């Protein structure tokens, strides 16, 4: 019984981490095989920051301007790039902890694992949602630039996002590990607003479903709604709009509980319009979306506590 926001083991990551210098700024690196992937913005100087050209900037460095570290070895730089946001350097050694990986871009609302990182050491490890407005709500200090954001499955790492910046609000913002972007942002020492943000509504339901399971069906109740209906609660109360794939996707937790989604939205709507009354769920006092679907499976027993 539980339930937590979980991380996943972080260990297959920690063995990639190393540290990155090019003049007076230093960041974080991810070396897999013979490459290591770092944000470009570590050839800027103060100067450089506000209206960086990359390009510009680039072309005046060589190999030798980059200084890669890991652990106590020195990584010899033996080639260069820029791959949107990002800079790979081909350095003469080849990660021999490099665990099988891939790259992907993860969609809104998708969670995912961070490993903070300091001068190409780990520091911490914590559970974030891409939210709609395609920020995560971190926790990351100057020199963290270059910390991932990484998935697992069974023993294959899909990495997803690299750190990059925090906007005015607290928030942060990054890329995938092709260099581009999540969201409308640029990497420029400039203050740029997230978006409005909207509750994952698909992520509430999941949760929901993961207190049934944990045994807990306080607020359920003997109503039903149409899904227009209930969108029409939704926006009222800024949450996402409910569509027949998230129903779909659903599916299994319903099966487990047999509880329908819609009985369920219907459990909701009443919470949305008339509070929790002093009452927990899963140990909370609010509604939480961070955790999807495919997280409330991985974590919750697959027998519901009847
Ligand atoms: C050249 C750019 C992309 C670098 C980036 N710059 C920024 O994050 C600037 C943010 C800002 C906030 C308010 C007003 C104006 C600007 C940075 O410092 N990135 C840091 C990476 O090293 C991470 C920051 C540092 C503090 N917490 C973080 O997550």
């Amino acid at each position: 019984s539980g339930f937590r926001k979980m991380a996943f083991p972080s260990g297959k990551v920690e063995g990639c981490m190393v540290q990155v210098t090019c003049g007076t700024t230093t960041l974080n690196g991810l070396w897999l095989d013979d490459t290591v992937y770092c944000p470009r913005h570590v050839i800027c100087t103060a100067e450089d920051m506000l209206n960086p050209n990359y390009e510009d900037l680039l072309i005046r460095k060589s190999n030798h301007s980059f200084l890669v570290q890991a652990g106590n070895v020195q990584l010899r730089v033996i080639g260069h790039s820029m791959q949107n946001c990002l800079l790979r350097l081909k350095v003469d050694t080849s990660n021999p902890k490099t665990p099988k990986y891939k790259f992907v871009r993860i969609q809104p609302g998708q969670t995912f694992s961070v490993l903070a990182c300091y001068n190409g050491s780990p520091s911490g490890v914590y559970q974030c949602a891409m939210r709609p407005n395609h920020t995560i709500k971190g926790s990351f200090l100057n020199g963290s630039c270059g910390s991932v954001g990484f998935n697992i499955d069974y023993d294959c790492v899909s990495f997803c996002y690299m750190h990059h910046m925090e906007l005015p609000t607290g928030v942060h913002a990054g890329t995938d590990l092709e260099g581009k972007f999540y969201g409308p942002f640029v990497d420029r020492q400039t203050a740029q607003a997230a978006g409005t943000d909207t509750t994952i509504t698909l992520n509430v339901l999941a949760w929901l479903y993961a207190a049934v399971i944990n045994g807990d069906r306080w607020f359920l109740n003997r109503f039903t709604t149409t899904l227009n209906d209930f969108n029409l609660v939704a926006m009222k109360y800024n949450y996402e709009p409910l569509t027949q794939d998230h129903v779909d996707i659903l599916g299994p937790l319903s099966a487990q509980t047999g509880i329908a989604v819609l009985d369920m939205c219907a459990a909701l709507k009443e919470l949305l319009q008339n509070g929790m009354n002093g009452r927990t769920i899963l140990g909370s006092t609010i509604l939480e979306d961070e955790f999807t679907p495919f997280d409330v499976v991985r974590q919750c027993s697959g027998v519901t506590f009847q």
